[PDB]
């Protein structure tokens, strides 16, 4: 039937998804030497099979990226029937654009090699840009988490029947927009100009910072100041994915947030050893569910506004 | 070495315009529409081992511009043309870039793999609804920008324009308008159809220039502009880069109380403009122009997107 | 299972077929803008599922065409196991060749798009050429009228055992010599070299001016005068594709033809109305047939000389 | 710039007649055959950013030669050959070019795919059996015509030309035929073997040209004559461009009743003539030497389809 | 569900493989011109399902693989839901390299044709480099000949357990060192530098000789000379592949062999009623065995340690 | 023309020095890497037109300088870069380039495909793993070869050399080295580790040359040479053209007996060396510039295989 397999080290989401499913993940032969040159071999036949590749949250980008590809390729050559890429947190989605450079559009270069390795299908979560499901030529399901946020925010935040959702730039304004009208509350947008402006009532609101993705966090932390500078009550900050490298960490202890909601797409425990701020939504119920859903043909847009 | 450029249609303005920056005469193309409007295309003269340009025609029809379009491409790869670089001012079903939660086609994926496999070999385009767009190839895209020219046409037709407010007709024209008015050194501001209009930014007592990359019914910039009046807007223009202006299309402008509504020439405007004073066109063909000519030499077409 | 859709506005050959498959049209949502751009949604789940997509009749043939690409693709990223165009009357189909001049060979242009669009078999009714099919290289079916259209013969002309089947042009032989053998019959040919030769014995006999498809009219019209003036008894016409474009109505009702026969592959009811030298063969069941067969993995081969 | 051309096989009459007529000597290629007829092919010299040209050779073995074409446009390309062109005045499995009611291959789109595939950038060839094979490939092909040079020779060889019949050996050579017949300005007609010959089209005292694009066996063109004489017909000829002649063979033509047998040297036919006084060729060496010339010079080689 | 068609008039080895399946081979209708240009019908419906291709032994290698990929070709248009070439001895196999020369790396070729064709899936024995399976991006299963090589050894040779196996040039090391590891023994290299060279140990030992595949037999005579000339007790060779071409079976004859042993991959009865030292292993149960688990989604790996 | 050459990572040894030998400066390419390692590249001027070669790096984590070659050659083709030839002195994942009875990726193929739809136009590389691997690609590869440096070297260095023996490390290595053997005129010898060390080949009293392609964490190379003391060699040397050398690394090395360790600046060397005294160098830089500008001028690489 179904083989679900883990991208390295990282069973942890994996593994939840796994279990959610009622099946174990198959078995990997993993080898890697001093250059990081990746080996894998797939400890069981997946002839005939439709597989389905869970990508790590190790760390290093690059290799997760070709430990991913490379068992895309070793189970495609290994005869199975069908390989489906699950990739909670699309690599390089942040380059997908040339914006006035001379630049790689390298998300397009993501796309264009995990074709080539031989996957039939995409499972993601809030694609940076939801044009890149265009950059590829095989379907692509693309989660969203805001069924999941606005669970969050309805059960943990008193306040938000009067709230404001902020995008903390220009271009998140729909998302926040999307969100502020499901909720019926009002929404802002702040703009870094070095110098950010405001735009929306926040005053005497909770205001609820939202985005796709948070990294260095200078820019979340930077928003908050701004927000209850401009009158907000108190800020949370709601990332789907939390990558939080640098001082990201740093910055979130020592910034003014109630709390920062993010979801496992990448693992946080270790992060959140050292940060107190921070809080999880386990989202591998969404990822166990668009599988189950896939495999079985059945309808996957239930997840789009719904919580499994 | 040589060039030829051809022309889509009988829209033969900008076509005509560009090749005469060029020092150039329009290729021969023999055309005739068979019955259901089956497009017959034929090239009047050898291409045989020559860079052909072929610029889209503005003959409305989108469908049948775009067939057009893929036929030429088609009949000059096949007549051995060593290159085959398409010019379109206007990306047809640009807006069509993905699913947005829905069972949607992504059909400017669609197009773009259709110009490909007609045998696109470059392709020079302005504005682009989305810059992911350019993503959707696999050739070199060059997506050339009309803002310099809107910059210049502000500067020198806006006299209160040091303090006026760029306004974004939705939430998904936040980055369009920040953009300009981060370099005029303005305020911006957006409007939000609630799903009534909502405006964030400040508009009182002060010229508001709404701003968008399109206008097809104009039914949402015309909306806009009477909140943007509502709101306390000294005198409200509308920008567009490609104004298709169609259906309740010049009407809507007239009754509405824009100052001045300024569009490119990237489509045919000489029509719109009898039944609408208040339509001003910034004449696009000397861009292109540069651009081909630069694009064919080894030149920085870069160069043009900031400048004019 | 099996999900069946309709290009457009026509449902009326699509809709046969469904009925006769025991089956109701998928749920489609379309949006035209002003410029025909094209917009889809399909309305239901086909996840997993394996799609025929009926083109429309709906007149404006890039209009169908693209619907068509656009419908392919919307099902293919929405996840269909499978995408089969049903497609009666192939688009640009004489457009095949470059016959001596500079010109695309627009079929496989065609072709092209299909396949990058994401189809993954085509049926179809009699090509104008059947090389056509090596245009593709995804399986087609090229279902014939032929077995239909010796029925009709067979039963509404009395003489048939002495008549002489006529072919318009040159390149139509085949075609008629294979009904003239099947029915065990003479036949002859036309050629236009401004006047028109005939080869083969029409005197005293019913002709049957047998053809893939008529559109302006003006070849078959003078034909029947030539094949009278040669002494024929009466003259039919009988065509797969009834386009009947331009003046081929008038043409038809001043000419001197008993009849003009024609398949179901465009509609015909409101010509039929405005003439009634007209008269429709019901290809629906051929076209159901053929789907239901290839869906369950049977024999088609059957319809190649049988009429279900 | 400088060109290279190759010779397929030890057949080098035509490829070392094309090299002179360009003052070129062929290049260097070393070729032996192994075991099973196994292909070994080096090239004798670099060809690295050179515009290779390879003819095919015409050691009668047909798939001997096809993997050999195929082979050397290989070894080309991994040799950084800029572009190579296969010159193929008989293109293989041409006849092979549709299914015809059966669950047969379309050949010709096979092999079109394989030289493709085999890295070749452009094809040149002579009177294509269908020209749809064209539309097979993505590259260009120029199909030339022997056309004028067979008008040409019928001018200048009989007599009584003025008032003659070109005559189809079958029903699908109708257009053949009558583009010749409509050029000379005289009659046509046509054979159809009954699935007995008959005829259609006056032949009764006046001589009778039987034109075909090629002949294998000559079971067919030998009947027609038969029937042309019995028909009436003063003299026979027959006259086609590509002399395939097996079997059965020249046997046949001698004890048949043609005045003369025209071809072509696209095939080898200097043994075969040997043993046939009433074969005559027309050196078609000038015509593809003057395509590849043109070609490579970006110069018209359209003109050579009407002209000699 | 399953179908076994043969690649030409040898069925001898497919006739087996579909018996042991408890299959018929299916109706393949055949006609071969002059040039040995091949003609192929599939006999029967083929729509829906799983196709196996089992190319012919019939000699001709470019024959044989034309013939398979014509075959491909019809079986895939005609839909076939899968088609899977079975080739025992990979055609062109030892061509997989350019070694210091401009050559083809026809393996390569013939990778990429059989690609186009069509295939989905190859099955094969004993690639002559590994590397092989990396020329192409669908799945390839290569079986080995080993387990019956180490089984034939086991019970042939009373003294297997103090032989040595010797490789009869460098590149052949791996192999026999793996076959000497699993027997435990010693194993021995010969290599031709105009003169051979042996190091290891054979002597007062049985020899074995084991390669890949043996063609014109100078090397595998020379090196048995050469084994006894260093004091070898007796020498044996065994093949996988038996090409036995030129005077291999003269050099067989005359040449110090105890015996030849040679696997059916290639049909062997002509060849042995000429030469008795000639001994065959049927590996017809090992394919019949791949086809069987591969259909089934099986494990396959079984077989590569282990006879069925 | 004019060509552009760019390094990969701040390894900017090889490529300066590359740079330096053909009179150009290294293109300006800003490099910034973000939070996970993810890479950001920047094409610093206009490659527009133009010939570019991009020099892999060596900062030594192999999927790192991996994506930065990827992402580069990406960047480069949608600048309208002409052409892009990606110069690879050691391919990554080059011994992963077969199965080996495994479930195993080939995953120098899936990097051969990576490079490919990245957009490489040309490879050019130094000792590839397999010459098989060249196979992987549908782009002309060129193979430099260290051989005729390590020739050079050997004679230059090692005064016992025209009596000394050349000794592959494993039973794979056995062409490289009778092929370094037969062009000294001296004698091989082979090791394999039985699945302890055996040697066959006689070594007894005279110098020992180990020879391998590369060398990892060196503990095959080390062992080897024990082995061969234990034999009775004089003095022994490792020659190795790429030292990857991690892990244990040069700490074997010392604590081993090679008179010398040799290898080539394939891979940057310059930190070894400091922590090992009997590790040299060949610089290879100059056969690399020479290809590159052989390469652009169309003059026979080929050459350089056999000379310095
Ligand atoms: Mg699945
Ligand atoms: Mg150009
Ligand atoms: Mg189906
Ligand atoms: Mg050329
Ligand atoms: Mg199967
Ligand atoms: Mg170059």
């Amino acid at each position: 039937n179904i083989k679900i397999f883990s991208g390295s080290s990282h069973q942890d989401l994996s593994q939840k998804i796994a279990d959610r499913l009622g099946l174990e993940l198959g078995k990997v032969v993993t080898k890697k030497f001093s250059n990081q040159e990746t080996c894998v071999e797939i400890g069981e036949s997946v002839r005939g099979e439709h597989v389905y590749i869970v990508q790590s949250g190790c760390g290093e980008i690059n290799d997760n990226l070709m430990e991913l590809l490379i068992m895309i390729n070793a189970c495609k050559i290994a005869s199975a029937s069908r390989v489906t890429a699950v990739i909670p947190c699309f690599p390089y989605a942040r380059q997908d654009k040339k914006d006035k450079s001379r630049a790689p559009i390298s998300a397009k270069l993501v796309a264009n090699m995990l074709s080539v390795a031989g996957a039939d299908h995409i499972i993601t979560m809030d694609l940076h840009a939801s044009q890149i499901q265009g950059f590829f030529d095989i379907p692509v399901d693309n989660l969203y988490a805001e069924p999941a946020v606005l669970k969050w925010i309805r059960e943990n935040i008193s306040e938000w029947r009067n709230c404001t959702i902020v995008s903390p730039d220009a271009g998140g304004a729909k998302r926040v927009t999307s969100i502020a009208d499901r909720l019926n509350v009002d929404f802002a947008l702040i703009h870094k100009e070095d110098r950010m402006v405001l735009v929306g009532d926040v005053k005497d609101r909770v205001a609820i910072l939202v985005d796709d993705m948070a990294d260095t966090c200078g820019t979340i932390c930077h928003a908050a100041d701004k927000l209850l500078s401009a009158g907000a009550t108190r800020v949370y900050a709601i990332l789907t994915h939390g990558i939080f490298s640098g001082p990201a960490i740093s910055r979130i202890n020592n910034a003014c947030f109630e709390a920062v909601v993010v979801t496992n797409t990448i693992p946080q425990e270790d992060k959140m050893k050292h940060c107190s701020k921070i809080q999880v939504i386990d989202i591998s119920m969404i990822l166990a569910e668009a599988i189950r859903r896939t495999h079985n043909g059945e309808s996957v847009s239930y997840l789009f506004s719904h919580v499994p």
